[PDB]
């Protein structure tokens, strides 16, 4: 099933227009999927654009090895979603074969350890989808073997990332078209096989469906969506209320729940009834197209656990968010509370506490909570309230 909003109620997407408009004036964050899902809905903002190149360019020389495989295939995919004189990049740069280079490496250490990639299923997923769209040197059969449902990269601990497997289906959707044209060559079998895996992924991806109409949670809905477009295949029009769903969606954007320019891009195209597989590097450009009139404090329980728990009393100002508290529990106490952040795209995120660094390879990361419950926001995102027992917990995967 596909729905789209309604033209009646195109307003409503106005809060994310706006939000990633204002995401011009912030060097920090990521330009790439905020220029990505605009163009995937033929809405051009030269202003962002020129940020993204500016981006592109300033890591294609130095950075270039310290980009990961994902961003690099997002980079990839904002650059051809369409055919312009920018898509030109591509082959000017020779990013596809970036991409299979950065891409192997995932492999390599996948296989150098106990099945873990540099970054994680996720960016392996994004990963595959750009270099089958880009006729990109793959290899089917290294598809089929990493991609199995049951692999231990689509959880963490006993939770399955939504986004994960709705990223992997739109991946393996896109393989099985590229196999059914003589796009590319593969070991006869190996559509049933990637179809199966297609099949298991999406009940996995419904088997989460909150009762409102979400998917996982609300910034896993947006991609579950065109997930869910693209394999009809797999499902009744009984097993899921798409409209239900794209209400729920237009309710949360009103009260502001996409404030976040990553959060709102990845909501965007299915929102309007794209999906990444809408992406032609042959030309689709909707050029005319685009038109646009224009002193209260609060406590928490700020616990920080490791084996052991340490918890503090925290008081800071309305409004604050939860790497505020954290900030300011630093400086109650460094020893105990003080801790590491990289700007990673998406916003802060906190790599280590006490100089225990979370670790990939080691499957291990900060969890963070609130009274005993994992947060759907990021430090920097996440408004924090009263009487919350804010936990920052040592955690693993299952
Ligand atoms: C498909 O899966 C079956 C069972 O897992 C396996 O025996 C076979 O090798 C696979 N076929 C291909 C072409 O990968
Ligand atoms: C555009 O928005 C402004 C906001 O002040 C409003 O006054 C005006 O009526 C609108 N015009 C059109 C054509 O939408
Ligand atoms: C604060 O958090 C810690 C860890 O969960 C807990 O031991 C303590 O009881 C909490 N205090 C309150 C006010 O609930
Ligand atoms: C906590 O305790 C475990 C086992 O008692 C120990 O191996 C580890 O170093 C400590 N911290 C963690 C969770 O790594
Ligand atoms: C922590 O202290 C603040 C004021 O310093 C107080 O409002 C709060 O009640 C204290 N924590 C608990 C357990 O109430
Ligand atoms: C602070 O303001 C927020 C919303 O503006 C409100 O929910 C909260 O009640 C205020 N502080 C306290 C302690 O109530
Ligand atoms: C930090 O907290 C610990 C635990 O109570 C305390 O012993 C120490 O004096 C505090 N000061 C620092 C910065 O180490
Ligand atoms: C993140 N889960
Ligand atoms: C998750 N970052």
């Amino acid at each position: 099933e596909i729905c789209e909003v309604s033209e009646e109620n195109y307003i409503r997407l106005k809060p994310l227009l706006n939000t990633m408009i204002q995401s011009n004036y912030n060097r920090g964050t990521s330009a790439v999927n905020v220029v990505l899902s605009l163009k995937l809905v033929g809405i051009q903002i030269q202003t962002l654009m020129q940020k993204m190149i500016q981006q592109i360019k300033y890591n294609v020389k130095s950075r270039l090895s310290d980009v990961s495989s994902g961003e690099l295939a997002l980079i990839i995919l904002a650059l051809g979603v369409c055919r312009n004189a920018e898509e030109n990049l591509i082959y000017d740069y020779h990013l596809i074969d970036k991409l299979e280079n950065k891409f192997q490496a995932e492999i390599e250490n996948m296989e150098a350890h106990n099945g873990t990639p540099l970054t994680n299923y996720y960016q392996l997923s994004l990963d595959v989808l750009a270099l089958c769209l880009f006729n990109g040197n793959y290899s089917t059969a290294e598809v089929v073997n990493h991609f199995t449902p049951e692999n231990k990269n689509y959880y963490f601990g006993s939770q399955f990332s939504v986004d994960t497997g709705a990223m992997a289906v739109l991946a393996l959707t896109c393989v099985k078209k590229s196999l059914i044209n003589g796009q590319i060559k593969a070991d006869e079998g190996s559509l049933k096989n990637i179809s199966i895996y297609t099949k298991s992924l999406v009940e996995k991806i419904l088997s989460e469906k909150k009762e409102n109409g979400l998917i996982g949670n609300t910034f896993s809905t947006g991609e579950a969506m065109q997930a869910l477009f693209v394999s009809s295949d797999y499902y009744n029009e009984n097993d899921w209320n798409c409209q239900q769903t794209l209400n729920t969606v237009l309710t949360e954007i009103s009260q502001g729940a996409f404030s976040n320019p990553n959060a709102a891009a990845q909501v965007l195209p299915a929102l309007m009834g794209k999906t990444f597989l809408d992406i032609n590097k042959d030309s689709s450009c909707v050029s005319a197209s685009g038109n646009f009139n224009i002193q209260s404090y609060i406590s928490v329980n700020y616990s920080v656990r490791i084996n052991e728990t340490y918890f503090t009393n925290v008081t800071v100002l309305n409004g604050s968010v939860f790497l505020s508290v954290m900030e300011k529990a630093q400086k109650m106490n460094d020893t105990i509370f003080g801790f590491t952040m990289e700007e990673r795209s998406w916003g802060p995120y906190i790599t280590c506490i006490q100089g225990l660094c979370a670790n990939n390879n080691d499957r291990t990361y900060w969890e963070l909570l609130s009274g005993g419950e994992p947060l759907s926001q990021g430090a920097g995102s996440y408004v924090v309230r009263n009487g919350e027992n804010l936990e920052v917990r040592w955690s693993k995967y299952l």
